[PDB]
């Protein structure tokens, strides 16, 4: 009916799982709600991996029977991966970014089909993870990676968290140069050695 918009971006769980193709290897969207959403993704999008960024309490709140989703994945040869991060929490997204990205980049490199990256709405966590991936592993800077995502799938993923994760992986002696004491554009882009260091540390998180 008639209604003021709660916030700038709203999650309409009642409209079913939604998603957006961002690059050919990479889909970002909301939680699959049923085993049938897995079949959809296999049949329509050649998805061979699911990266789920939700906590257990998210999954309980949204009433999802994750065991049956995961069972369907196994039946269809899809690999289902969990890397939880807190909802509405940019410091949690930041802390978990490197592990989440290692799972996504591993899957893309394995090459069996597309990767479906999701959180609850795919408005916060999953877009952040995807933007970090395109920045660190697809030879862009942070602003270009950010716009690649939000121009296709509008939302306000937290840029500071991604930039802060880039610092966490790349900066020598952080205690000497705290993130908060550095110019705001710091680590919006990276030198070649930094890009190589970040990639080595991310790939070394594989299977951890
Ligand atoms: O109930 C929830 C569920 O949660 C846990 O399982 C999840 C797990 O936490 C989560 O990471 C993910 O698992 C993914 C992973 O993120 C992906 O990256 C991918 O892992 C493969 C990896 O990319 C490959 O490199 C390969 O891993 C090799 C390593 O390269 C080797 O070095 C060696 O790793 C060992 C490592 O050196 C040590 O530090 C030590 O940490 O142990 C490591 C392994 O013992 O071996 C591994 C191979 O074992 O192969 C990986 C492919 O298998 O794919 C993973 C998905 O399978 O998602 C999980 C699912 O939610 C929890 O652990 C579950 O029990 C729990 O049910
Ligand atoms: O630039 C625009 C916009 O960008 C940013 O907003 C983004 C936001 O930060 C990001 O987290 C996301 O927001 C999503 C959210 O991730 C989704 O999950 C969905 O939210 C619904 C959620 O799934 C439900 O569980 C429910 O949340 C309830 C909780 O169940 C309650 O417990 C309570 O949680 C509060 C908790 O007690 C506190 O500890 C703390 O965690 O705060 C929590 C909430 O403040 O309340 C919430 C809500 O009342 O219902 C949720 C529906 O609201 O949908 C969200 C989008 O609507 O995506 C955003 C956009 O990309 C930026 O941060 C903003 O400032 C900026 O305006
Ligand atoms: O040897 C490697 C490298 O060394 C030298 O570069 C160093 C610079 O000389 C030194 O000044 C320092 O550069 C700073 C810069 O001073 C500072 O302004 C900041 O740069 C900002 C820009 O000011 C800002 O406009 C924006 O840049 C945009 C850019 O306009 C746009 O064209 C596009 O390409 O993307 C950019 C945004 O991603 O933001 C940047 C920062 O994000 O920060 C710099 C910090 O490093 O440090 C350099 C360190 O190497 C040589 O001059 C150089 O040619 C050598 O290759
Ligand atoms: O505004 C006009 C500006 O233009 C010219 O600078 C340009 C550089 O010459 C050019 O190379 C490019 O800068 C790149 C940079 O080379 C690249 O290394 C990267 O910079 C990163 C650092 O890698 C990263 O470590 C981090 O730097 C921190 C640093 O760790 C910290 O200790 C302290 O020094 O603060 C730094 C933050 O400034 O962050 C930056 C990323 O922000 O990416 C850079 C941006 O693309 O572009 C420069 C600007 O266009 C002229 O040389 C210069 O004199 C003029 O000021």
């Amino acid at each position: 009916g008639s209604h003021m918009m709660r916030s700038p971006y709203e999650y309409h769980h009642d409209l079913g799982m939604n998603y957006t193709l961002i690059r050919d290897e990479l889909i970002v969207g909301s939680q699959p709600q049923k085993p049938e959403d897995i079949d959809h993704l296999k049949q329509e999008q050649n998805v061979a991996y699911i990266l789920n960024l939700q906590q257990d309490k998210d999954i309980e709140y949204w009433g999802i029977d994750l065991d049956s989703i995961v069972r369907r994945c196994k039946e269809l040869g899809i690999r289902h991966m969990r890397r939880p991060a807190k909802d509405f929490d940019p410091l949690s997204l930041r802390s978990q970014l490197p592990k989440a990205v290692s799972s996504l980049e591993w899957a893309v490199s394995e090459g069996k089909g597309r990767v479906y990256v999701h959180s609850s709405a795919g408005l916060g966590r999953a877009p952040g993870v995807s933007i970090a991936y395109m920045y660190w592993f697809c030879d862009m800077n942070l602003n270009t990676a950010y716009d690649t995502l939000v121009s296709k799938r509008p939302c306000g993923p937290n840029k500071g968290a991604i930039r802060g994760a880039t610092y966490d992986l790349a900066k020598n002696d952080p205690w000497k140069e705290p993130f908060e004491s550095l110019p705001e554009n710091a680590f919006e882009d990276i030198a070649d050695w930094e890009r190589k260091l970040i990639q080595e540390r991310v790939r070394a998180l594989r299977g951890t």
